[PDB]
């Protein structure tokens, strides 16, 4: 470690063309003060490794606004329109990477592991290449094909590590040796990022004396960190405020009241935003379901009351959230290990399209968590979606028209009309139908052929 | 996961032929009670993944003594002679793995990464294969290690290694809450950290069970999701294997000269790893108050001096298994994190002993594997200094043209410091004599020393720190 009274001194040796890691998930745990220091310095032609692009003119967005970034490696850049604007106009390269692969690429880079194998991305544009990175139409740079290799009968994509010139990272406290401690879900990518650069800069809200961070409570050992800055007027906001009639409601609730039935005591689940989250609200009183969030939380609770809103505590959809007793916080690399390693029992997500053989498409915006979640071994994948697209317009097809998130990946599809089970790679089976619908309406709103279960029934609904 | 008041209930579904991870470094942080439960259960034909074999009848040794283990994957198994006895007799398979590669294999397995590349082992038996894993009772090598694939990235060479993901993991910690969130105490973490994430079923034994909430969310070391079953043991036989105390000699005299020369290589702000023996000795001569943070591969940054008699803690030891202390600002972490730190290049300098050393920078120990050594010397942008006695009394050189022994690393060393001489190495090309101790001449150094070398036209007297 070493303490700097001035941020601009801290970035003084940052060269044009530098690869720079930036911590943060959304606007949570972002290195605000060092980003302004870099803005003030006017360094150009940065490859910014960041999970997101902040939003317009916040986080990494501050630097994109000033055209200081020539490429972005990340997983989801939707929320920054200026960034998309530059991508399309051909002013800016964008390499999208599944969020868990991004985390491991960084963790591996800092651990001196130049490449590794992951199941995430297999049979998708990630493995196949061809996705557009840079326009000048014309597509000037598109993604290279990746080597694949099979272990224990499953297929994996080879991925190369990331190790940057600088890492700009945010935390809660430092001691002058550089030992760091993070607060809540603001950890996210800062955890792995601070280990994967030649020079690491940590901004923090408090500097404590040597000793004050006990040895069994330190999250990042000081050896990983070169420079330390204490910022003091942090503009911490929540991006999607959430605090604790009607037919489209009641459809969403039916769907949720159906997935709720898939919960059992002791279960670990990941719920995507929208419908999957809604289903947490219907977990029977006594039953213990620990909900995992890919931004680095185990034990997600309901939205906070007005007085408990914390910008350092959000879910994967950037909503202010709480945690239940027994919650734990961890880094983005640890979060996706949990997942890629198969430790999460069940995953519930939305989709744009779904196929007869279990295919999922819902990133072509960006892919983020979805690819990793559905690629995970021994993990039940349930899709929750509106059966049709408004003009509906089937969403359940024979083959997807869109780029895949995963191939032969889904286990169960639950719409407001119907419940299917999937024999991955083979086909659908209608097993339940909501009251008031008939199998003829389902045949008519479904592009995919399917076999109707002998002994189908009415769609179940959890109590209360 | 869930509390068991009975250990035997906790291992009830462990069948014969199971692959089982066992936490612990040496006898520090071992799963003593579950190991006895397994002993009591009499499960057979275990592949035990453990860093060490404990010692005779402790830790994993309890199970080898009762012939319950048909294979051991680990990094260093000297210390358990029964275990070696069985290896030689052909009763037991042993796959040695560099300690850092073991840690990452396990971390990668639990993270669902089936394989990865590391520089550790390259150009050694680890990469080359051919090492005997299993003898038959006549034998006669029944199983020997496969050659490993190699691949180059950014101009450097790496060995491909496959992950480990086990049936069961038996792990030791300090506290649990009933959701399975865990907290470890000091250096007893070591392999328990990565192990508890890399098995279908994990069993954690702990010394205290606290209520849900008592382990705050930002202090938990292992989230409960990794852990299926929880047991509170209560009469732990925690020992230190090599007791060392500070209480307020002839070979030692040349050891101090050597140390007083390496001490000169320390600068304020530096991060170093010191092997046991001479390298450690050199810490004692660090100018106060130059700030040197010493890393220990068992999961510590901030190693201090041996504790006073009244401060000995079995949960706090160095890589050589000696009871130790830590300085203010120390941090503790898992064995996976420790070797990331190293393999990733984050340690500035490494100082080690050696049996032999070569002209081109090659290093040999053995006779996988002690440390620590392969990982340390394979690390990028890391200064490697060897500290050794220059020769054997009969004038047997230890600095050769080529090593006779199996290598720990190739073209790996930067500086060699004996009691007679200091060399710098241009890795892959040759030696350069740059200092000579008082009283010796270049002709002496030529005469001891098997290796050709170029004499620095600019050589001097060997320095010695105050």
């Amino acid at each position: 470690g070493k303490i700097y009274e001035s941020a601009i001194d801290a970035v003084a040796d940052v060269q044009d063309g530098a690869q720079i890691l930036f911590g943060g998930f959304g606007i949570c745990g972002i290195p605000e003060k060092m980003i302004n220091a870099l803005k003030q310095k006017g360094v150009k032609n940065i490859t910014g490794v960041s999970n997101n692009g902040g939003v317009d003119d916040t986080g990494l967005g501050v630097l994109i606004k000033q055209k200081q970034v020539s490429k972005v490696i990340g997983s989801y850049v939707g929320e920054n329109t200026e960034l998309v604007r530059q991508y399309l106009e051909g002013e800016l390269a964008v390499e999208l990477t599944p969020q868990g692969t991004l985390a491991e690429k960084i963790r591996a880079g800092g651990a001196g592991i130049p490449a590794f194998y992951t199941p995430t991305g297999y049979a998708t544009l990630v493995q196949e290449g061809g996705a557009p990175i840079k326009y000048s139409g014309k597509v000037e740079i598109s993604s290279e094909k990746k080597p694949v290799k099979e272990f224990n009968g499953k297929n994996y994509v080879m991925e190369e590590s990331i190790f940057a010139d600088f890492a700009f990272v945010k935390a809660q406290k430092a001691d002058p040796l550089g030992n760091l401690v993070f607060n809540k879900a603001a950890r996210n990518f800062n955890a792995p990022m601070c280990r994967a650069a030649k020079i690491t800069v940590a901004e923090v809200e408090e500097i404590v004396p040597i000793g004050a961070l006990s040895p069994d409570e330190i999250h990042v050992p000081g050896i990983y960190i070169n420079r330390i800055f204490k910022g003091t007027n942090y503009n911490k906001r929540v991006e999607r405020l959430r605090i604790t009639p009607n037919p489209a409601q009641v459809l969403r609730e039916r769907i949720a009241r159906r997935v709720a039935l898939e919960f059992h005591d002791g279960m670990y689940a990941n719920l995507g935003i929208g419908i999957p989250v809604l289903s947490s609200n219907y977990i029977p009183k006594g039953m213990n379901v620990m909900l995992q969030s890919e931004n680095g939380i185990l034990g997600l609770g309901p939205f906070p009351t007005k007085d408990k809103v914390d910008p350092d505590l959000i879910n994967a959809g950037k909503e202010s959230v709480t945690v239940v007793p027994g919650a734990s916080y961890f880094g983005s690399d640890d979060s996706f290990a949990m997942i890629r390693g198969g430790h999460v029992d069940i995953t519930i997500l939305g989709a744009m399209e779904v196929s007869a053989t279990g295919d999922l498409a819902n990133w072509m915006k960006g892919m983020g968590g979805a690819m990793d979640l559905v690629a995970a071994p021994g993990t039940k994948v349930i899709i929750t979606m509106e059966h049709n697209a408004r003009d509906g317009s089937p969403k359940i097809l024979d083959t997807c028209s869109l780029p895949l998130t995963g191939k032969g990946v889904i286990d169960m599809i639950i719409s407001e009309k119907a419940v299917f089970t999937v024999e991955k790679g083979v086909g659908l089976t209608l097993i339940e139908v909501a009251e008031g619908y008939t199998v003829d309406d389902i045949i008519a709103s479904t592009g995919a052929k399917f076999t109707v279960s002998p002994n189908l029934k009415k769609m179940g609904q959890i109590p209360v």
